[PDB]
């Protein structure tokens, strides 16, 4: 694959279109604010009324769902992926007409088919790298966040380049586009998250700080050696890999990198690895996580006031008064 | 322990000393310019070369290490872990009297006793969480970077208080400060970078890359997910913990940390991490890299080597150079 930039975008298949932006939210904000501040025809529709008051504060005809989305020709939603299903049966499906484009910026609910939209609708993806406030504030600087495009179903002929329209408007194509498919971004993204950046990140945190405090270390400063020195790291990794991170530690730290990251994780923790990825594409995290929803949030109840009661949660809210 | 401040420095020990800075790289350059903006009298000790010169032409009074060292009472060390000893005991330690102090800014050398300061002198330490450019820009602007300060022997009885008179000169003080010792500080360093920070942390990247790409993945598509979007997440635990960052991805992203991050860190994982740590309190870590480098490098050289083919590496570069 290669990145693609707006001289890509060959057609501005937004132009003349109605579009509704479904929610508000983390993504909801930042697409609807950038693709009004490229000169896109915006309405948003969402529930009363704490996303719907700050978005008519901030300007916006802003509807019920079906009312927004009987209005519209492209429809972006951007409700939490476990009521997505529910809010398009009920407010959505029925105000759809053949020719109308329907958006997601995850692939979720199409990709495990919760959601099937009718076959002369279009179906497309613009799945920004990062939370709105980064997609908005990018862009209002000039720039962009880079995002995956995809197209699941095209019935018009027009969606890839509506998605890739859609990339462009919300500032994405500034900094790079990516075409995937739903089912690679919808894998690759559970994974990436799962496995590496929250839950193997926090968890590898969490254990490394464990393992400091049970050997008799101060907390406090257990929280400077495994979570907030991170940042410098992760930086240098971000501008220039590996390479440059390694250049710039200590060769006594660069040392440690090479021979302890193989003890910490080993075959046994890529094979973990390989576990999560297959409950990732045979459905049954899928499941799990709206199985929880429609049971009240069991799980995810008990897991943010465990999350809430860490010791390094504690140390470190204190410590960042503190500084 | 309680983080202190300014307000806590209870002696301006520094006041009336002669301060020489060893080394004028980027950590040299920022004590050294920090100090003497904090209205310090410091002078720079260093070999014949680019950074000589820097350091003359910075309008610094700048000697041999030798020299330096011997106009000095307060002597700070930041150069290399693997060339203190060499120049310590070459140049240094036959030019310190007694009642002067040497600082280091890590434990090193010190904790493992590779560096024995002779008894009737202090020994010091402050250590900015942070490069050298960053402890010098935060102190440009008004602030700093926070430190950490520690005394391994103390001869004067003033050692305490010239290490937090350090911490208060480099803008430290501004932020925040944790008392440690040198053992601590020496292990907890170590640990942090290779069970967590560095060999961690790019272990775990680099095994996610694996699967996602030996899975049939497309290779540019996992370095965003596993590598490039990483940067937006610590920021997030940095501001505000694990909290913060929970709060700003999607439920489904959340559910997915909370259920999968323990399938990954395994008990077992834990018990690696002690493993670990067990290598740096015996000393095995540390005498494996002294004695690697005394060989010339080889394992150093072979891990560098191999990091330089990584897959990750090699589609990243080109993916960064397409995203300016
Ligand atoms: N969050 C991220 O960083 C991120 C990143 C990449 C992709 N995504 C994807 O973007 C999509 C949304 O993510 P998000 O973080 O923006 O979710 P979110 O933070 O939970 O935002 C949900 C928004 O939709 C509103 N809402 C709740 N129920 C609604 C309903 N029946 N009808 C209309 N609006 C409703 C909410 O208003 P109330 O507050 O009043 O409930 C809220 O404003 C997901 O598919 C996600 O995978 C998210
Ligand atoms: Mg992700
Ligand atoms: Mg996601």
């Amino acid at each position: 694959v290669q990145m693609e930039y707006e001289k890509d975008v060959k057609v501005a298949a937004l132009d003349g279109k109605k579009i509704a932006v479904i929610g508000y939210g983390s993504q909801g904000h930042a697409h609807a604010q950038n693709l009004r501040d490229s000169g896109r025809d915006v309405i948003i529709g969402v529930r009363p009324g704490k996303s719907f008051d700050k978005a008519k504060e901030d300007g916006f005809d802003t509807y019920t769902v079906a009312e927004a989305t009987k209005l519209a020709d492209v429809i972006m939603i951007l409700a939490p992926d476990e009521i997505q299903q529910e809010l398009y049966e009920a407010e959505i499906a029925p105000n759809l007409e053949a020719g109308n484009a329907v958006g997601f910026a995850h692939g979720f609910n199409i990709h495990f088919e919760f959601i099937k939209v009718p076959a002369d609708v279009d179906v497309f993806m613009c799945a920004p790298k990062g939370p709105g406030h980064l997609v908005r504030r990018t862009y209002e600087e000039g720039f962009g966040v880079p995002a995956l495009y995809a197209v699941y179903q095209d019935a018009t002929g027009n969606a890839k380049n509506i998605a890739m329209d859609w990339c462009k408007g919300v500032g994405a194509a500034r900094v790079g586009l990516l075409e995937t498919t739903y089912k690679e971004e919808t894998e690759e993204d559970l994974f990436g998250e799962q496995a590496v950046l929250c839950g193997g990140l926090t968890a590898l945190i969490e254990a490394g700080f464990e393992v400091l405090t049970e050997a008799g270390y101060a907390p406090e400063l257990a929280y400077f050696e495994v979570l907030h020195e991170m940042k410098l790291i992760v930086d240098l990794i971000y501008e220039g890999g590996f390479k440059k991170m390694r250049q710039s530690i200590s060769n006594t730290a660069e040392y440690g990198d090479y021979v302890s990251g193989p003890r910490v994780i080993t075959e046994q923790v890529k094979e973990n690895m390989k576990a999560v990825l297959a409950d990732i594409q045979n459905g049954k995290f899928a499941n799990d996580f709206v199985n929880d929803y429609k049971a009240g949030r069991p799980k995810l109840t008990a897991y943010r006031e465990q999350a809430a009661n860490l010791e390094i949660e504690k140390v470190g809210a204190e410590l960042r008064k503190a500084m």
